């Protein structure tokens, strides 16, 4: 039944065929059970330890590799030889890699939660009921309540289901709806029908909604829905159908790795097509077992050296370091991925009230009428200064000072401040500032009464703490409270009954004084208050006061407005009905205007800056405000999200306008506006969704249980550092200080931090493809093994990778901001880069393959065979081409190997500063524009070092220290790398222009 | 330089270039130092304290230990609460034990001395030579002396180098070669050549042999080796290169510290694949810490499980407590890995004289030529009583009495004996009795004359002291002793020179009187003496002289005889050289038989027991005498070796015989052969050899260095008390009373000791396997820990090593010495007996297990959770299988674990009454049989209450004094393991004899 707030109490109770004094019976609790299920959010589906590490495989690179791991385990193991002491290194350190990445992969899922769990957190463990089992009130678990029994719930009491109030038991009943929106503000509940059966949750003023905290009273009522039925049930079920879609480069990753598996087939069809030539050789001779190996060993060696096995681990420390870089500026962002998606941000949705503005209210304006006669009409207007709620301040007509008393209207004006209001004030001795209590608005009426001080009252005698309330106190004692008569959006008002203080048995002196918008209060008066006199009002001075409302409101003032009345002659107590909100209206009829207040909640200091640097880097800003469509295009004009005279019919909606257009029109609206006013709780949803059908990479701020879903669809989400744990869970991005400004200056980290992921990216695969040359040469050659599984995986773990990782603080270009977000379809390579990347490969390859083809043919030390036909053979099995002597091992040298490998680590050192900027030359961008790249360099080389001479090492490897002129022919064949990117570089800068 | 003995005084001078009257010269000096090095043995290898200390965690077992102390330690670290007051008492405790394990191990090394280092004692610190850098005597440091050079020597010098004699510079030059035998009888020395190049020391009349010592005279002569190049430094060199195994117990215990290790890691993945169903489990939940923690708990209390503790404790005071029980009897053990050793005995090596005789020496017989006329002739056959030196005793013919004197014969033969002698009677105050001083053979000879009395001297007027030397005195008058040709092995012989007592410048009158083995003195006789008369010796007179000899020695008598001769006329003194002892043999020409006497070397009034009790153990025994082939095998038939009429062409050797036979055929020999008469310097070590080649556990008699390689190689080297303190060093049993049948008393003992370890053995590692089965199922299961490291640690320290140890004192079989030496490759535990210790252990287990499992279901005061899934969780985390309730420490509860600790208690001081036998039944050998068990018991429990009440001990422990009923569950658990292994030994029987 989740009409229940439209039906009467009887007609719930009808519906469900219960009753109230005895509840539903066995019966109708098993029948009930069984149709409408247990009261709770399903359970996770779950996903056990083993499942997970079997997904932790399923990576098309990690399968890859795990062949390539068996493959290397067969052969270490199908051998002949003796050197077992590193036989199994090669299979062992692949497999670890892959352990490593399960590791991690479960390391992840452990320490990961997801919103929808954490809603969780708002069902409580038991509840209260009434069933005809039993007189007394029976606790049970919350999960085995059902639509239908009567409940009970107290103040302390977390809400059990969505349920319809059938009586309050107290004097009144409160009702915390914090996790919903994030203001504790406490609502009072009623029991009378809300008629419109499309209310919102906001107006369901008879019912309690499940995961809710009872402030105050006691009451009993019908269970209406329960589980994913109820208001929280359903913002799960909208959470859990949310797909979430891979981050731009995860989805740019992807595709590297079906491609990177293409290709690496690929080239093994390549290095047999190339072979094809042996089905012309003899029935009889060589080892069709050696064949087998050698073309299995360098299967291994393509597998390993196509994928850049460190590039996970750099990716992930440049992320976390830029992590806990964007906390030092307030930015806590929870996603790692999320801040490349962040750089991208295209759209930037946010909520004015504490995150544009600071939500410090404070009356700056006021005017009461100085006097009507006749057509003629004078007001007295009036101002305030002080941003603060601290009582210092004063109060100014023509901006001369005044006193407030003089004038008997603001002495009035003054008295409904302080009556009709719920707030006060406090001093914090800690922090040594006034602090509010409740209300931001009627707080602000609260400093008010206090720096106007209608009654000259001795307040410069108090000390902080003292003073505080002083002026309001004073109030508070010519007027006794009666009762109050909340406000609700219905009639935007609210007002007090108040009884004279010295008096006695009296039928006469009752005053009630009204607050609330102007449009409907002003409505409702029939005179018009001068003084101490009043008179009535009349059509042309209801024009005044509304004009300079508009003014204050729709003005660059952008003031919030309140219309402040009394109604004279109250109804008398008795014919008055506390309980129906409803006649609330009524009561507060034949009203008398007394005077208007205008407060104003300040923009941020640094919003109108940020806003400005979103345009300068093509970043929409859209405001999301509570404000009515006037003031809030006024503010926008003020922060300068609109400019202060261009046009915005089509670019500033409020909720109600929003609806009343076709699925077709809406779409259009957010691909323009700018401003969103009196927004339905369904609409952050359908505008980030508007928005990513015109691809843009959205960014939305908000919390309570309300936004989680949109927080959970827009690309980043974001939440308030001071709002709920739900909707934290549920975003990217936390705001420790909930300013908009966070939000801008994180997106800026975010470009940073992915200029600088795309370089050394762009630095390790470009490697990778280098490496993937020189095995490809030595088998299309036929040439001995120049690098081998072992080696590769050291510099694309350790040697590239400090260089790599360095590379992740390259300094930022100055434009940074200056330039329009990043398309998402970008690639990283593509263009003259791609063909550039294609000679540094071809450079790579054929310099490595050369380098130890050389110390066979033209090194002293070595054996020296120009040209002996390396490629005729490797077989031994003839021995011809070498008449005298006994020795064919030496092929299996390390030495060819090790100039091999260090040709490769110097090359690359040397392309680690190609890599500093992706067209400057060296010469504009200098080398030690990145000292910590330099740094990365120097303890690469001295790890080389390392495995040249420490002993295990070296064997490990199969290396062998090179000569002081050995070491020369590296430089030789690497160092003009540099030379050969410079020409290819300057080719793109002067001749790729356009 | 080696070969100088048989090389002339010319030719070693020749050979080094260097001159007698100046010595080297500083160049020769620098250059033979450069060549052959300084004079010293190589100082023993270096072992620093911390090169020790590392050794003593080599072990296998203490490794493991070390390691569980360290997880001990980090988890006794990361923990998390306070009860700090026993959290590192767990790690302190083991690591003490490994330190006391160190300790121990040090303070091994500190006070052991080995044999070769002992050899140093013998190299004088300095020496006193002749080099051409000075006229005078120059004395260096010993170390510094060089082949080569001259150098000096004189009375109590110690020998400085195996050195040439160039010249006798006193009248004579007497040795004390005792260091290498241990006759101290000094020897004399020549400069004559030693012709034959093989010559042993023992013939090197002109050598003088680094580490003896001058006993007289003064001598110069030419080095010809040093270092470990002389006779001394080659037995250091044997020494050094002798592998000693270790005891078979060491080889079965370390056998079984690998398993134990082998099996640690197996019951580690056994409770890794019983847990494979953690895979299985949802990815988020329980404390993946806490399950760490669980499993590296569990692998502590495996390892100190698993782990005997006090077996290395218990081993060593059984060992102490038998070696001052083994003193008792005599024998001094000074391994204590050799009292198991010695219980092995296989065959037995001893030295007749002193070891198998008492090495008194008595002539009992002596006969002279009664009369030859043509083919017919009679002898003058004797005895004689008196078995001791004491001149009391008493000649007879027939065996009545009669004067000596009567013969005449018998005067001379008298006369010989007392000249031909260097050896007296000496009567000490003391003891009270006639002791002997000098050559044992010649004291007899003294006593011989004194007992004959051939000229009626009045010695019943003398005193003790007085008639000692009588009748010698008497004979020492008649005739002036001029000079002594000494005794060589060469000619086997000795003879002196004398002249008249009464005369003055005559030219007539000259005699020499021989003495020595019959052959050759009787070969060299060319007539014969009867009374007073002389006749030329006839062929058949020879062979009545030689017949009787040979019954004598061949027959039961085994007597040692000794021929006595006159030169009558003795070649003119003139015509005499008295340095070169190579004409002696020629100036004892042209001789006449006197007579014959035969004297007895009897065996120890034990031997003959020993022997017999030898052949009842299965124990071979073999002599080793330098008694001729003949006699040697008559004693070896007197003493019980061989049977009085066996064959024994093939059992007994002389040293010649035995290097006569090929490497094959000597290997042979010695596994039947029980005599060895006239042994090599190298055959005992060359035997040893041959008897391990057979795998027989050894033991060898001896003394002197010459000894110390055999006495190194043997399982059980034995020295006499009174040998060398090299010999005793070298050997891992001293005789303090010499007796060869010490040593079968203590190879007894040896076979008591290894029977009750055997059993404190199996008793423990019984437990041990017990503990590891509870810690195992407790893991299979998932329990709670039901025992921890501390609990084990002192019931395997305390509670249960003082039961072990009153194990040691079980009294011994019956039948001891009625069974063959056990075979070293004896497990002690297999078959029958695994599998018994099997079923215990799964008893222990499973009755340790439940015990504490019991506590919690069935027990009063207890949690009673009949089957509440202990196994499904101990994760608290859900709380749900119990609703109602605020506990789940409960768990860690001591109670349970005092249940658990009992039980063991209980059940071991049970098993250990199964230990006082492995298959009598306590039925038939009554728990009291070993008084001292059933005290341990007594103590144990006493010990075990007091952990459990004095405040301390039971919160260290984590436990807690149970219930008068929880005590009769332990027994109701614990008992009935009594009658378990009852009918385990009732099986084996009954149905297992064959
Ligand atoms: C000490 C504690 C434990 C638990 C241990 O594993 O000892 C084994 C072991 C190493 C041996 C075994 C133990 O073997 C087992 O208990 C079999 C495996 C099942 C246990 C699993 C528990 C859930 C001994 C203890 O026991 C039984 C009962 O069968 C007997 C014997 O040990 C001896 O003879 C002692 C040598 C001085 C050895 O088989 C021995 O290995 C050898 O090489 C020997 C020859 O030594
Ligand atoms: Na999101
Ligand atoms: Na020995």
């Amino acid at each position: 039944m989740e009409a229940a707030h439209s039906k009467s109490t009887e007609e719930c109770l009808a519906y469900f065929g219960v009753s109230e004094t005895t509840g539903l019976t066995p019966d109708q609790v098993k029948r009930h059970l069984e149709k409408y299920g247990h009261n709770e959010l399903p359970a996770e589906e779950g996903k056990s330890l083993w499942e997970l590490v079997i997904e932790q495989f399923e990576d098309l690179l990690v399968r890859i590799l795990l062949l390539a791991a068996c493959i290397s385990f067969v052969l270490a193991w199908f051998e002949e030889g003796e050197e077992t002491i590193t036989a199994f290194v090669e299979p062992f350190v692949i497999l670890l890699i892959l352990i490593a990445n399960a590791i991690v992969g479960v390391w992840q899922e452990r320490n990961a939660e997801n919103a929808i769990e954490a809603l969780k957190e708002y069902e409580p463990e038991m509840g209260k009921v009434y069933r005809a089992d039993r007189k007394s009130v029976q606790r049970i678990k919350a999960r085995d309540i059902v639509p239908g029994d009567i409940v009970e719930v107290a103040v302390g009491d977390k809400v059990p289901a969505d349920i319809r109030i059938l009586s309050i038991k107290s004097t009144t009943l409160r009702v915390d709806q914090s996790i919903l929106t994030g203001e504790s503000v406490s609502v009072i509940k009623h029991t009378e029908p809300v008629p419109d059966p499309r209310a919102v949750n906001q107006d369901k003023k008879n019912m309690l909604f499940s995961g809710t905290n009872i402030a105050a009273g006691k009451a009993l009522g019908i269970v209406a829905t329960t589980g994913v039925s109820t208001e929280i049930g359903k913002i799960r079920d909208q959470m859990a159908a949310t797909e979430q879609d891979k981050t731009p480069l995860q989805q740019k990753l992807d595709e590297f790795g079906e491609q990177l598996s293409k290709v690496i087939s690929l080239i093994c069809v390549a290095v047999w097509l190339i072979n094809i030539g042996h089905f012309n050789d003899p029935v009889h001779g060589g080892s069709w077992i050696r064949g087998a190996i050698y073309y299995f060993k360098i299967a291994v060696a393509l597998a390993v050296a196509a994928i850049p096995e460190g590039l996970p681990a750099v990716i992930t420390t440049c992320l976390a370091l830029g992590t806990r870089r964007m906390a030092k500026k307030n930015a806590i962002v929870r996603s790692l991925p999320s801040v490349e998606t962040l750089g991208c941000t295209s759209v930037i949705c946010s909520d004015k009230t504490g995150t544009l503005t600071t939500n410090q209210m404070s009356v700056c304006k006021m005017f009461i009428i100085d006097k009507v006669d006749g057509d003629f009409c004078s007001l007295n207007e009036f101002s305030i200064t002080g941003s603060t709620y601290a009582p210092e301040g004063e109060v100014l007509k023509n901006d001369k000072p005044i006193r407030s008393g003089q004038f008997d209207g603001l002495v009035e004006l003054a008295t409904i401040c302080a009556l009709c209001n719920d707030s006060s004030l406090d001093f914090n001795e800690t922090k040594g500032v006034y602090e509010k209590v409740g209300e931001a608005t009627e707080t602000a009426l609260t400093t008010l009464v206090e720096k106007m001080n209608v009654f000259n009252t001795e307040v410069r005698n108090l000390s902080k703490v003292e003073r505080a309330n002083a002026c309001n106190s004073v109030i508070r004692q010519l007027m006794k409270k009666e009762f109050t008569l909340e406000f609700s959006r219905d009639r935007k008002s609210m007002s007090v009954y108040c009884s004279p203080a010295k008096s006695s048995r009296a039928a006469v002196g009752n005053k009630m004084f009204v607050k609330g918008a102007p449009e409907g209060v002003i409505d409702r008066c029939n005179y018009v208050r001068v003084g101490t006199t009043r008179v009535p009002m009349t059509g042309p001075v209801k024009e005044k006061i509304l004009s300079v409302i508009k003014e204050w409101g729709t003005g660059r003032d952008t003031l919030r407005c309140l219309a402040l009345a009394t109604r004279d002659t109250p109804p008398k107590r008795e014919e008055m009905v506390l309980d129906d909100s409803s006649r609330f209206m009524e009561y507060e009829t034949d009203l008398t205007f007394v005077g208007v207040v205008g407060m104003l909640d300040p923009p941020r200091k640094e919003v109108m800056g940020s806003i400005q640097l979103c345009r300068d880097a093509g970043i929409r800003v859209i405001m999301i405000t509570g404000d009515n469509k006037g003031t809030a295009i006024a503010i926008c004009r003020r922060i300068g999200i609109f400019g202060e005279n261009e046009e915005v019919a089509d670019r500033a909606y409020t909720g109600r306008e929003f609806d009343d257009l076709p699925l077709a029109e809406q779409r259009e609206a957010c691909r323009r506006a700018c401003c969103f006013a009196r927004v339905e709780p369904s609409h952050k949803s359908k505008i980030v969704e508007y928005l990513q059908s015109y691809d843009e990479i959205t960014a939305m701020t908000g919390d309570g249980v309300n936004d989680a879903p949109a927080l959970k669809k827009a690309e980043i989400g974001i939440a308030m550092g001071s709002g709920t744990a739900v909707a934290k869970t549920a975003s990217e991005m936390v705001l420790a200080d909930d300013n908009f400004s966070t939000i801008v200056a994180a997106v800026e980290e975010g470009r940073a931090i992915y200029n600088n992921m795309k370089q050394f990216i762009r630095y390790l695969i470009s490697s990778n493809v280098g490496e993937v040359v020189c095995i490809f040469l030595t088998a299309a050659l036929g040439l001995p093994e120049a690098l081998i599984p072992v080696q590769l995986l050291w510099v694309n773990l350790v040697t590239d990778g400090l260089p790599a990782t360095a590379l992740g603080f390259n300094p930022p270009d100055l434009d940074i901001m200056d330039r329009p977000p990043r398309s998402p379809k970008e690639p990283l390579i593509s263009g003259w880069l791609f063909f550039r990347y294609m000679a540094i490969g071809g450079y790579v390859g054929a310099a490595t393959v050369g380098a130890a083809a050389w110390w066979f043919m033209y090194a002293e030390d070595g054996p020296g065979v120009t040209y002996h036909q390396l490629t005729h053979f490797m077989q031994c099995t003839e021995d011809h081409p070498h008449f005298e002597g006994l020795d064919c091992e030496i092929f299996e040298a390390p030495e060819p190997m090790t100039m091999a490998l260090s040709v490769l680590v110097t090359i690359e050192m040397c392309n680690a500063l190609n890599s500093l900027s992706e067209n400057q030359s060296l010469m504009r961008m200098p080398p030690w524009v990145n000292i910590w790249l330099l740094g990365s360099i120097c303890l690469s080389m001295s790890l080389h070092f390392l495995i040249l001479y420490v002993d295990p090492l070296p064997m490990i490897f199969k290396l062998k220290a090179l000569d002081l002129t050995q070491w020369l022919m590296v430089l030789k064949i690497s160092l003009p790398v540099i030379g050969l990117d410079e020409i290819l570089k300057f080719i793109a800068r002067n001749y790729l222009e356009g």
